[PDB]
């Protein structure tokens, strides 16, 4: 079965027992057991829950991995992640990693004997030289936010494995549909699902997965020991919001083009930032590790002081803090996270073109 | 507004601009802004979750309240106040899941513990270190319902440079406030009495102090281990019920209690309310009352599998504090003075017959 | 075998082939061909004494350079462009001089750090510091430095442990049984012994770091010809004997000079009125030569050392042969009077290294000295 | 929301449950409670002066605004944050009582200082101390309108463990923008043109920091330097027309420092507004106007108070930034010479001003 069959047959995506197409949810905390030492397969829902287990099994499923992990939020799976490594190791970020997965290292990780080193990592040999003796992983994201900054993931997994490295992946940007960083070298993918895998700006939740037994023999001891676990309303709205992805992506790839093409021949436009135009830096590299590009593109006006007038103008994008949702978000990363960032999303690409032009008519 | 009033109307428990009489679900993400520069993301804060915040923080006499994931998802984000380097003070029968975060994965991360028997005032003192910033408490406590002066300990606690951390998910707010008896932080697991259906997983912390406050509202949104919208609104329709649950839940508890101690086959029951109870007084001084939490211990220890295996209303599970009533062997699940024999009771709301019916059909097997 | 043994047996201490009891010196520069090929890669003099300063020092790899310098500077071509490396506050000038004037032009940073104070060392790091170089214990302070601590310290941060153990010499303190990854010494000094040699050495306890070092040995050329090889592994063979000497007469010339009058302060590490006499006495099984006090007044220094007569006024230090300098007028005459009283050198700062003579003879021309101001 | 509408209309400018379209005034000191657990006590919160607060926060780009007693009194606040044997670098020119805060009040609780010229940005660098907390800058700056960039100090204090801290005043929210540049605290003496009418004595403090909202939050309950309800009110109604009023301050000070400047009798002229002016250009990158504070020395020094005592529509007073024409001796009242005469040029009729300089230059040698 292929992608598209798979967002809707994969994973577990039937209850067994009754038919029911959709994976009932157990809003339960406890489960009862026959004889002590003999369980139903359920024993408590902070370590495992039959609605979260086949959200996790769907993803693990599209990521090809062994396991899947669902958490409260994205920075909850993240954290999980990181609680693999004792005090004294070290993780190499990129230059431009998204703000929060920053803060978790600035001030709650490095606090605990956790040390990072910010690199440039589509420059190979940045993270050649950034490499200590205690260093322990490598932390890509790509499309990078903002920016859309491509990194190369086989590449910089070939690099980190020679190394005892491990290769940690957050691929929330280019969903499972366009980009399976566990085929490209990967050992962990993670994920926000508050973004484009539920895609309707309505569950705030992170999905982790992996390649390796033993890792996830280590992600579940630490959701379970740390218990940032995602809800079953939660996990059940994720996975009925991942059964649209594919369609929804199309539409948002197939939107943001237009959108990025319209903006960079425009007069008030200076640079425009997004992985679909040729111009993009590693143009090549991205039509190489990545089926298609989403619906994120940040650019700049040639007039730099305008940026706040022209995003609030607008009338249809949404001026708001997230992205991935099927309604168009809008922001500017220098007080939310003269740079404009758009989330395109399925509006009609005409009512978005005519939204984005009434606003430039008015700067 | 008294307690069982508050928990009705306390917090917020009304839809200010509709007049609902329920807090409404926001199941979103993102908020639109007029901005740029009252709810801006989720994962930062949320309307019903919110209300549940405040709800827990009106209760417990704190000035603001968090929601967590989880029970463990709380205690967590509560040791993130401190750096590596420090030290905590340990309850010799903190609840198995607590011993195990320090154990873990809070050691890994450069702290450090000891474990004192907190009932015993001048263990905690001898015990203190330049580096301990922390004592941690749990009372009464699972499983064997030690009780812990938490006025004395606070009192030791706040005149060294040290945090008095109270788990309080036993006792609930219904029956023991340790805020207004010297602690700085309280954590409940709100998947137990709060909620009270077994149908939630849960965390809440509050604080008494303003400060404090903020580094939880940091390490709450920093680690983003977040009740969602919806388990926050049906824990808030649980906590409703709080105060005319616990009622039953105590009513029925000191009956099986009184049941279990005249019984032949067992040793010593374990429960706060009896008066043979060790600190029996003090209970009686810091608690307005008992839960339904008990444990038992039974003369011959190889016969607990099969007394547990035997009972046909208590539900054999791993949770508590639930409508249902519910058993464990605490050294085979949950996990000194704890037997592979013992005996852990969660008394439902059941009918005091139907429980004790229940027990008398299970000893006549063994 | 035991230390004492180790500088007469170890490493290689006997030609194999012959039955020589003395390592044969290969002036040559090539080898025939049907385990040496060039002598700028490899030699069996100098192989010799390689294998023998690692063996004392208890590490996989010796490397000899034709000086200290030119050692600190081949461990120190490890790092690229971009590196940062922490340095204590009372480097040899030459080696600070070596990062001020060579390395930075290369693309290397440093900040400067009392070692003394560990919170100093995690003050300074930086996300791209690799290493950090110690020197325990100083010169002319002789300030010591908790080896194992500051070890663990840059262990659990991605640093290499670096330090110079020239004063205190193997036959005292082993920074690679303490957790430092790299010893270098000047084997011009007690290693040598006999003021006749100029001499690196380098070992490691990291085979990775000894392919590193190695491949900078032979790509740079600073090596250290056959004869000197000899002569320093000569030299080493009384190590033992020359440092319980030196350390007997640097402990009589100590409390001679802080039972004097005119002398105020007075630097060893072997009295137990020096601080952190007890952390020296954890990490080094005895002190050395080496030590220097001030006097009251200033302007008395120059005519002190002036009317020395078994003292030579001199550079150096280490050998058999009292040296005694002003590091003032010498060692540190380039650097701002304010800024050397900043670091604590007065112009009233007199070090000696204490040699090997009859300590009656030395106290004597001490006390002729005072008598003279 | 435009900055020309935000005056009108921002933070609070409206009574929620009532919708007067002025914030009313609470004269009170107490509030009713159903606690134990809005506003408690007037010192920590009054909804007039939170009104005000909020109005400045949203016009300076800031997350939490402040309103003391005086401009002195934030200022004091600000510096309150800092411990005994702190470092922080002065403006050579700044405030005349913003030094003589630091010379005789905080500097005998454990602080230092060092006076440096700001607008030599390598100035700043070579002052640099290990214990060093704060740089604080002026810009224009009193009385000689010397122009620093705060851009770039902000820059070079930030790759610094230091506090960028500006003294917004002189060129108002309307004009510069502190916070976007890359300062961390602004601070206004609302007695200026902010209230614009020479009529209250405040003063205004904000951030883009919310760990350091909490501490001036702190600072200005414990020290209790707090304005009341009624000059809030007040300062806030000024500020509805600041917009207005600093267009025809920068239009007046244009029109006379074009006088000043071509007059024989005059010899040099500050106000950033002038092309031939020290820094002009950075003038013109991070300020949108110049304001309506000018000074200039004329060439005859022993009369100048000749000249200013017989001005008969300028005010000879103590203050600035007023609708009101205000003039004084700097020095009466490193630059500054015994003969400097400051401007504080009001939004009266321009040749009405221009003809009274006229007859008061056409009555000295
Ligand atoms: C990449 N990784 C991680 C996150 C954090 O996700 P969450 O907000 O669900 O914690 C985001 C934010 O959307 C993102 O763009
Ligand atoms: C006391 N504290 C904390 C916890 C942990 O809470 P949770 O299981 O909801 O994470 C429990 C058990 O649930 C408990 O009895
Ligand atoms: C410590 N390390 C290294 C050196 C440098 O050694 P060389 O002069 O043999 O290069 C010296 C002084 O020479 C020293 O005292
Ligand atoms: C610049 N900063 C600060 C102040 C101090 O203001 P106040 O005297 O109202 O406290 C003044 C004087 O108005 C000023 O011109």
């Amino acid at each position: 079965m292929r992608m598209q069959t798979k967002l809707i047959h994969g994973g577990i995506s039937e209850d067994a027992t009754t038919g029911a197409v959709s994976v009932p949810i157990y809003q339960t905390s406890t489960y009862r057991q026959d004889a002590i030492g003999r369980h139903k397969g359920y024993e408590y829902s902070r370590s495992g829950n039959p609605t979260r287990f086949a959200l996790e099994e769907l993803i693990a499923d599209l990521e090809g991995g062994v396991k899947g992990f669902a958490f409260a939020s994205g920075l909850a799976g993240i954290h999980a992640v990181f609680s693999l490594l004792q005090s004294g190791d070290h993780v190499l970020l990129g230059d431009d990693v998204y703000g929060g997965t920053f803060r978790l290292f600035n001030q709650v990780l490095v606090k605990n004997g956790l040390s990072c080193t910010i690199i440039d990592t589509s420059d190979i040999s940045q993270i050649k030289k950034a490499i200590k003796p205690n260093t322990k992983a490598l932390y890509l994201e790509t499309p990078s936010n903002p920016l859309l900054k491509i990194t190369d993931l086989a590449q910089c997994a070939s690099v980190a494995k020679d190394h005892g490295l491990l290769t940690i992946v957050d691929n929330t940007f280019a969903t499972p549909y366009y980009q399976n960083p566990l085929l490209l070298g990967a050992d962990i993918v993670a994920h926000s699902g508050t973004k484009y895998l539920g895609g309707h700006s309505d569950v705030v939740a992170g999905l982790v997965t992996t390649n390796n037994e033993a890792l996830a023999q280590e992600i579940a001891f630490f959701q379970n020991a740390i218990g940032g676990v995602l809800g079953p309303q939660d996990s059940w709205l994720l996975q009925r919001g991942i059964k649209t992805l594919g369609l929804r992506m199309e539409a948002h790839q197939k939107n943001a083009l237009c959108v990025a093409e319209f903006l960079e021949k425009h007069p008030k436009v200076e640079r425009v930032y997004y992985p679909g135009l040729p111009t993009h830096p590693n143009y090549e590299l991205a039509k190489k590790q990545m089926r298609g590009f989403s619906g994120m593109l940040s650019f700049t006006l040639k007039n730099d002081s305008e940026a706040v007038a022209f995003v609030e103008s607008l009338k249809l994008f949404i001026l708001g803090e997230s992205l991935g949702g099927v309604e168009s978000l809008v922001g500017i990363p220098a007080f939310m996270t003269g740079l404009v960032r758009l989330s395109v999303g399925i509006e009609h690409e005409q009512d978005l073109l005519e939204d984005l032009e009434q606003a430039f008519a008015k700067i």
